[PDB]
């Protein structure tokens, strides 16, 4: 029993978890719920031994978790990526909470039918948010320490999503673009990206008005 | 000199931090931004040494953090509240994420002009959420381990806020009410709640449609 990751067959909250596992080279299986599997999830939700049922979930033996960040952190912790003193642990948790905000800012407008309207002040406020991340990353290859951690895969997925939303916003910060290309060049990430099990779309749940549907628009 | 906790003069995301610090008896001072201090925060935000500027923030000498969860976990980690193995650290991060969701479900509708309409389905789904938390707590005095941790203050505040939104929803689970009373009976929490330092209102920012304004309604 390789561990199992359960989620919708979408990028969403689980994509940084899959990227991480692929990068560290850990075996896993996914239990994927497709667009028509709503009732199948409602059926399983309370039968999986989960203390706080939710998606995504992660199960390994008799151990189980929910909460995307707790699953990411469990895998990161096993690879020594969560820090080694109180000050370092807390800095990593601060960066995580920032990256969850960066990805959620998209999600919180993407499901509204007024998305095209909400996008306007969203795009007016985004340069200041991107500037803050650009300054924080500065000339570093990765967000914390000298090698990839779960924070880089959260950050990569948020930037790739935002870039899809408005490419000129992210292209305005050379270090953010270079960071996207850096993560995509990692040998295990490039292999995962080129493989049949990669999910390139949708970014959000299928019913979203941005980053939803079965296929990219056009 | 004592650490500084900076936030709006509202309960919001900082209240579980103030509860935790009063419980463990750590000295702290608050830098409180009032209802008309918005420009004062805009003027401070980039001039406080913060790597990822936001509210709340925490500063102790040249150490600083933002992200309410990271600040809570910093304090909690100094009091050995974040667990002692990867499995136990992960379980605590899971319960944190579910409590962040529990509090955010109120914030996500409270600031919207359509709050009164959104409240209907929110109150339709709330019982199942509270039932999950009621079964998770079960007959335990606290959410994890045998003594209060940052998880309990997060959970207390989210329940008190929800209780204000719909008192009988929470009162339908006696063990959640017993937990609210148990946290309020802790001598250091009672002394805080009876002091001049305590903020009982507003629950969200003053401009919210629910839990806003300068005093509770009617
Ligand atoms: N705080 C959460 C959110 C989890 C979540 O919102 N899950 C949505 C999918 S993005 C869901 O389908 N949950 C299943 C359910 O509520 O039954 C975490 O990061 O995992
Ligand atoms: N993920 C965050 C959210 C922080 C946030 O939304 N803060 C709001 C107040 S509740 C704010 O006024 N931030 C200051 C700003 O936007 O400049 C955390 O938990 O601290
Ligand atoms: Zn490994
Ligand atoms: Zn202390």
């Amino acid at each position: 029993m390789a561990p199992v990751l359960g989620y919708w067959k979408i990028r969403g909250l689980a994509q940084p978890i899959r990227l991480l596992l692929e990068y560290v080279g850990d075996s896993y299986e996914e239990h994927s719920y497709g667009r028509c599997d709503g009732e199948k999830w409602q059926n399983d939700k309370h039968n999986l031994g989960l203390e706080l049922p939710n998606l995504p979930y992660y199960k390994d033996g008799n151990f189980s978790l929910t909460q995307s960040l707790a699953i990411l952190r469990y895998i990161a912790d096993k690879h020594n990526m969560i820090g080694n003193t109180p000050v370092e642990r807390a800095k990593i948790s601060m960066i995580e909470g920032g990256l969850v905000d960066l990805r959620a800012g998209v999600s919180r407008i993407a499901y509204q039918e007024t998305f095209e309207q909400l996008k306007v002040p969203y795009l007016q406020q985004l340069p200041s948010t991107l500037r803050m991340w650009s300054q924080f990353l500065g000339n570093n290859s990765y967000l914390h320490g000298s090698t990839p951690t779960h924070l880089d895969f959260m950050f990569y997925e948020a930037l790739d999503v935002i870039r899809y939303l408005d490419p000129t916003s992210v292209e305005a910060f050379p270090n953010l673009m270079q960071f996207i290309h850096r993560i995509e060049a990692l040998p295990n990430i490039k292999a995962f990206m080129e493989s049949d099990r990669f999910i390139k779309w949708p970014l959000n749940g299928w019913s979203a008005y941005f980053g939803g549907g079965d296929a990219p628009p056009k």
